[PDB]
């Protein structure tokens, strides 16, 4: 029951985030940063941990994540990698706060 019902919660919310609905802020998030593709040759200097909604994807569908919380951390590993890297006035951080609305908000309707 709540374990599971509190993962289905999450999984709901990741296919909300991978929607076509949040699309035009949500794309930056969708894959790894490619640092090298980029000429970002400082990302992993920086970034210790990297993360991405394809990674959360591959954690949910090998029932990596054990609980709503662990599934919870990776999501704001991913903005807070953003907001680590990036100046604060970039457009990625923009669609990074807002993705991160999306997120929190539905997030705090978890089924108790
Ligand atoms: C499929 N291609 C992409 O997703 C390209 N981007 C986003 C783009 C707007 C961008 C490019 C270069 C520097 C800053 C932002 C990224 O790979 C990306 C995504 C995040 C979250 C990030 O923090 N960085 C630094 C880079």
């Amino acid at each position: 029951g709540k374990l599971s019902e509190q993962l289905k919660h999450c999984n709901g919310i990741l296919k909300e985030l991978l929607s076509k609905k949040h699309a035009a802020y949500a794309w930056p998030f969708y894959k790894p940063v490619d640092a090298s593709a980029l000429g970002l040759h400082d990302y992993h200097d920086i970034i210790k941990h990297p993360m991405d909604l394809s990674t959360v994807k591959r954690k949910m569908e090998n029932r990596d994540y054990r609980d709503a919380q662990e599934f919870a951390a990776d999501v704001r590993l991913m903005f807070s990698n953003c907001y680590k890297y990036n100046p604060p006035d970039h457009d990625v951080v923009a669609m990074a706060r807002k993705l991160q609305d999306v997120f929190e908000f539905r997030y705090a309707k978890m089924p108790d």
